[PDB]
């Protein structure tokens, strides 16, 4: 249902237009301005609880710069400028991953429209669009040409005690 | 269908955070840094057709200038920023207005996704999916707190010859 045109948004809007330009950016963070890794990990609680400050959903996961930033003219505003975060993550007090790490805003959309009345989205149907606002964005990536090794998607459900650092680290560690 | 969702999310991802602000930018941008009117005008062509280069659509209308972006940090990335266009409206070869306008770009998400295959979004469903934009922006703005008075929206449809500049100004003219 709604889940599937913000994937699509996600991808048509956002991930088609920065993922070509990533590399770039990052191999030239690493240089002219641990080394950030070349891959954008994109957060998927299911949830969709998106806290804005990310630090304080795990004091481990730490932010630590911005890209350069990436601009183009889209619809008529001149100069629209996407911009990512670096963040550090801690294990036991020590640096173990520097990445460009940020939450899918589509999911927090998903949250926020489950609670205006004249939107028509029960908020009991917050995690199956969640679901498949995942499903969906994981075919799309399947077959993007955008997506070329360059992003990784971290869906993950918390049941108790949880870590989102440890969480994102062992994605990270699987590519090594 | 697919465009109840885009609205939702054109309203809570944009219009919902940048309207509060709006009027303070522009207050500022006539001061510190005709005059721009404190309204955002934003052109929903039901074609869908939404160029990147405004001028390009209409040469009558020009871009002057930026707003003083307004940032914040959304969903684990630092200093997302708001920026928005500033345009003088010719008529004859004079200035006979100057605004904040900006097209919606959930209708060119709405182009894309009609030619992507596995989007599942008949092509044929466009103007109807761009009828239900407007029609469902329309009602979320009309109840909406951050509109009080501060952006209008200009739908249309080109059938021959058209001016877009003399389609704003009438709606810029109507205000006074
Ligand atoms: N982190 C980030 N994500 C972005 C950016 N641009 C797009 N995205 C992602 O793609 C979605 C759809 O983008 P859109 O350009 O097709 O529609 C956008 C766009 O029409 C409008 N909007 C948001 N930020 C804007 C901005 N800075 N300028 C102009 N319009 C903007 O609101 C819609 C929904 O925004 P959203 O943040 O809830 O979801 C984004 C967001 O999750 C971006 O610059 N940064």
């Amino acid at each position: 249902n709604v889940a599937h045109g913000l994937a699509w948004s996600y991808y048509i809007g956002y991930l088609r237009l920065i993922l070509p330009e990533l590399q770039a950016r990052i191999r030239t963070y690493n240089q002219h301005y641990g080394a950030v890794s070349q891959r954008l990990y994109i957060l998927l609680p299911l949830d969709c609880g998106v806290p804005d400050n990310l630090s304080m959903a795990d004091p481990n996961i730490r932010f630590l710069d911005k890209l350069p930033q990436q601009t183009g003219d889209r619809a008529g505003i001149k100069d629209r400028v996407y911009s990512n975060s670096i963040y550090e993550l801690l294990e036991n007090g020590q640096r173990a991953g520097t990445c460009v790490l940020e939450y899918a805003t589509p999911l927090q959309t998903l949250f926020a429209m489950s609670q205006y009345s004249q939107a028509g989205f029960s908020r009991e149907d917050r995690l199956e669009q969640a679901k498949l606002f995942c499903r969906t964005l994981e075919d799309i990536l399947a077959d993007a040409p955008e997506s070329q090794n360059n992003c990784r998607l971290i869906a993950y459900q918390e049941p108790s005690s949880f870590s989102l650092s440890q969480e994102v680290l062992r994605h990270l560690r699987q590519e090594e």
